[PDB]
């Protein structure tokens, strides 16, 4: 089903508030690029995760904007809820097979967390959504939030545009 025809859910998590601001900006760029009012932003901390990640509609896209935290955070709970859904016998295999698809954008600090930790929770989200049967529309994007602010914005704008291009092919 056509991307312009789809309802678009933008999930995010935030401790410091930057990923919220970035999710508003990604939402506004998608709204203006597709001339659609079918874009919603959802804070993963305020949402019933089984309702969204245990079942999906053919006319729905999921975008996941996720910072990474090496400390324990609500994001740990998001990733565990995905793993529980993959593993629990009481839930069917590939419950998101009917989703139009999904893409992940991760935020991380390369200066401090270069290596296995850089955007590690966005990498895990991308792998687990694919194991839930959701078709990946675009490759995982990562933004180093220690670049200049102009470059952080240019990076998530290029990823939003690549996402819209892939979704139209
Ligand atoms: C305590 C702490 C731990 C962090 N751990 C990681 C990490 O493991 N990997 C990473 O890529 N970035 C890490 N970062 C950088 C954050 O992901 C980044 O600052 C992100 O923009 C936070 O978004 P928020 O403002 O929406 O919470 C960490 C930052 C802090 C303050
Ligand atoms: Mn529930
Ligand atoms: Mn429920």
């Amino acid at each position: 089903t056509d991307i312009s025809a789809c309802s678009i859910n933008i999930f995010y998590s935030t401790l410091g508030g930057s990923t919220q601001k970035f999710a508003e900006h990604v939402a506004d760029r998608i709204r203006s690029s597709l001339q659609t009012e079918l874009v919603e932003i959802l804070n993963l901390d305020y949402i019933d995760l089984d309702e969204y990640f245990s079942k999906g509609n053919s006319n729905t896209v999921y975008l996941v904007l996720l910072p990474s935290y090496a400390i324990e955070s609500s994001i740990d709970y998001f990733l565990s809820a995905l793993q529980t859904t993959i593993d629990d016998f009481r839930i069917v295999a590939r419950p998101l097979e009917k989703l139009r698809g999904f893409a992940v954008l991760g935020f991380g600090d390369f200066e401090q967390y270069a290596g296995d930790l850089f955007c590690y929770q966005a990498i895990a989200a991308d792998q687990r959504l694919a194991k839930l049967g959701a078709q990946r529309i675009a490759p995982l994007g990562v933004v180093n939030v220690k670049l200049e602010k102009a470059q952080v914005y240019e990076a998530m704008e290029a990823w939003t545009d690549l996402f819209l291009q892939y979704a139209k092919e």
